[PDB]
């Protein structure tokens, strides 16, 4: 894989949200002024916003955090995490080393080069093996609630789900979740958060140290999901209820080319959608819900 140790570590002095100037950054890492001139390059084709200002140097229009593996790992007890900003996939990392991996392995980044710049969301992806595909939406549905059980307890409260893979805040888009089945049902599970500036976090007053927020959720979806291995979904109904975003709330429902509207009233027990329509009620194990 590429070796991006410079960009990184540059991008670290820059962090600071000051200004820094080549002849300065040049001496700490020890080359040329030409060659940060090269690097710089780098960070602005992620995204990365950084300023030039003639008799001045280079700066950030705002001071930054950056996964930073040892205080991650300084957090957790067992089992590898990688850690690594810069990366193509969170889940194709994962994907292509199934065979060395075990269920709780994860990897985090804070840019995808596959697909949104450097550090404006957070990336996470963990390995599971059920013991029998019995889950998925099962699955899901308790992933979403756990990423909002810890979001809420670092303080952003009004964060809610919406059946059966998003996290919501103020009616907006804060999270998304993906779930991948691989032919002892090896899954592959990813979130993505977003941070920093469709809502996110920065954009409604919350401020996370992102190392915490990634060791929590790590922490606490091993935890979950061995809770889920052998319980179900049994165990979070309640939570699900709580937490649900649209639970007795008009809305419409497609599925497929078929648009139909109905009031939510949140999901039975094995993890359906139950849309109430004109008396009726019925659960749905597919589609997607909008507000309506």
């Amino acid at each position: 894989m590429k070796d991006n140790t410079v960009p990184l570590k540059l991008i670290a002095l820059l962090a600071n949200g000051e200004f820094h100037s080549g002849e300065q950054l040049g001496e700490t890492l020890g080359m040329s002024r030409a060659a940060i001139n090269k690097h710089i390059q780098t960070l602005r084709d992620w995204g990365v916003d950084v300023f030039t200002v003639p008799g001045k140097g280079y700066s950030l229009p705002e001071p930054i955090q950056l996964l930073n593996a040892k205080q991650i790992l300084g957090q957790l007890d067992g089992g590898s995490v990688a850690v690594l900003p810069v990366i193509d996939s969170t889940n194709q990392y994962l994907l292509d080393r199934i065979g060395e991996l075990k269920s709780g392995d994860a990897c985090i980044a804070e840019y995808q080069q596959a697909g949104s710049p450097f550090g404006a969301n957070l990336y996470l992806s963990m390995f599971w093996r059920l013991e029998q595909p019995a889950a998925a939406i099962g699955l899901s549905l308790v992933i979403g609630i756990v990423m909002a059980e810890v979001l809420r307890k670092l303080g952003a409260d009004k964060v809610r789900v919406k059946w059966p893979n998003d996290l919501y805040l103020q009616d907006r888009k804060l999270a998304g979740i993906l779930v991948e089945l691989t032919g002892a049902a090896q899954i592959v599970i990813g979130a993505g958060i977003n941070m920093a500036m469709w809502i996110t976090l920065q954009e409604a007053g919350i401020n996370l140290d992102r190392n915490t927020l990634a060791a929590m959720l790590i922490r606490e979806l091993r935890a979950a999901l061995e809770l889920f291995e052998q319980e179900g979904l049994a165990p979070y109904l309640s939570r699900w209820e709580k937490l649900d975003n649209f639970i007795n709330r008009p809305v419409k429902l497609i599925i497929g080319d078929k648009e139909i509207f109905g009031i939510s009233r949140g999901i039975d027990k094995q993890g359906a959608l139950l849309l109430e329509q004109d008396g009726i009620i019925k659960p749905w194990m597919g589609g997607e819900i909008s507000l309506r």
